[PDB]
């Protein structure tokens, strides 16, 4: 199993690495919103996404608004299910505080805080564990420096306390594509990763050359989100592999968006695939055929 493979991970020299210090690379799937989609998360279809594709991380998504745990906070339940499923697969489990609408993850901090305390005082004992603390930042007014920089440095420390060594992955401006700003003013904490989202059909060679400089600041990236489509013509999946080889020269984790059968481009699915795995090509979507054919 992976995790019987790497173990403790941690961050080395902008790395992520293994508990004996090698290089490893992370693939794997995004949950859609745990409040709509929950379904198609349970152990049988991640054991299906271990053995079948290869997944080495599983990503829960649960939304915070638009119905998620403010909303309603019985969704906490499902987070639970998910990792424990992961822990008994011996896979990597993303936990992501999945903020959208609520662009500022100040807005629900001490939400949040309450969230990972939990969460890291029941399950930071294991390897397989790390934490998405804020998905995607957005808009004009929340920037690095004055917003999303000072709300990780109290939610780290609640963690810490808990969970003194597993990674954390911080979003950054701009749907978490400003990974440049952060790499300019860094946390403190050595064991974060900034998080980077992209569309395939939507973005270009500047977003790389960001990505880049961010590394050569010594800042470690971790691709939490990415699809197949453009951000808002289907699949693109010449610019998709343009992006998959870029990251491979780069050592660079990633989670796919999304398992689900959704009218969307960027879903895996089809309508009709079973919610607990085992699914033909057939069940496939074009975006999850090529994402499967990646990760094995």
């Amino acid at each position: 199993s992976v995790v019987e493979e790497h173990g403790q991970l941690s961050i080395s020299n902008g790395e992520l690495v293994n508990e004996r210090g090698e290089q490893v690379q992370l693939k794997g799937m995004s949950s859609h919103g745990l409040q709509w989609y929950g379904q198609f998360v349970n152990y049988e279809s991640m054991k299906w996404l271990r053995d079948d594709w290869g997944i080495t991380v599983f990503r829960a998504a649960m939304y915070t608004s638009s119905g998620g745990y403010i909303d309603d906070p019985s969704v906490k339940e499902k987070v639970k299910e998910t990792v424990e499923a992961a822990i008994d697969l011996g896979i990597y489990v993303i936990i992501d505080w999945h903020i959208l609408s609520d662009n500022d993850p100040n807005i629900y901090k001490e939400e949040a805080k309450d969230f990972f305390d939990e969460m890291s005082e029941l399950y930071g004992d294991y390897p397989n564990v790390i934490y998405e603390i804020a998905n995607e930042p957005n808009g004009s007014d929340v920037t690095w420096d004055n917003q999303i920089k000072p709300y990780a440095e109290e939610v780290i420390p609640v963690i810490r306390d808990n969970d003194p060594n597993n990674i954390v992955i911080v979003g950054t401006g701009t749907w978490s594509q400003d990974v440049h700003h952060a790499a300019d003013n860094q946390l403190a904490d050595p064991n974060v990763m900034y998080a980077f989202h992209f569309y395939a059909g939507t973005h270009g060679q500047n977003l790389r050359d960001q990505v880049d400089y961010a590394l050569d600041q010594g800042a470690a990236i971790f691709v939490s989100e990415w699809g197949t489509s453009a951000a808002t013509g289907g699949v693109f999946l010449d610019e998709a592999q343009v992006w998959i080889d870029f990251m491979d020269e780069r050592n660079l984790s990633w989670a796919n968006w999304s398992l689900t059968h959704k009218d969307e481009s960027s879903a895996a699915l089809m309508p009709g695939a079973n919610p607990t795995g085992g699914w033909t090509e057939a069940e496939l979507s074009p975006s999850g055929t090529f994402v499967r054919e990646k990760i094995r």
